[PDB]
């Protein structure tokens, strides 16, 4: 099953530099497509927290990119120019096996706020 995450300058609630949705639950074999609804964004792995051994994602600037969900766990992506403004997304593939490690990751500021909100949506 395919899931879409839009790259947006603003959502309708007023939040700026957002992935919409900011949390998505998927199953192995699903794809997650990050689409440039607004230009000047990307989606790429936060490599410092990306699951061990799983191929990273690095989309081009203003381009669509896919995450091929395969191994169970939690996957954090950022928008490179807007990470500090909070533009972060959390994809859960199946069981959230690495939840402790995602909670241990030190984000700050707006990424911390937004990632914490996303972590709270994890399905256990
Ligand atoms: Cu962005």
């Amino acid at each position: 099953a395919e899931h879409i995450v839009e790259m947006r300058n603003k959502d309708d609630a007023g939040n700026t530099m957002v992935f919409q949705p900011g949390f998505v639950k998927v199953e192995a074999g699903d794809t997650v497509k990050f689409v440039p609804t607004d230009k000047s964004h990307n989606a790429e792995s936060v490599r410092e927290v990306w699951p061990e051994g799983v191929a990273p994602v690095k989309g081009g600037f203003s381009k669509e990119v896919v995450f091929n969900a395969e191994k169970e766990g939690l996957y954090v992506l950022k928008c490179a120019p807007h990470y500090g403004m909070g533009m972060v997304v959390l994809v859960q593939v199946g069981k959230p096996v690495n939840l402790d490690q995602i909670k241990e990751y030190k984000a700050t500021g707006l990424a911390k706020k937004r990632l914490d909100g996303e972590i709270a949506k994890v399905v256990q």
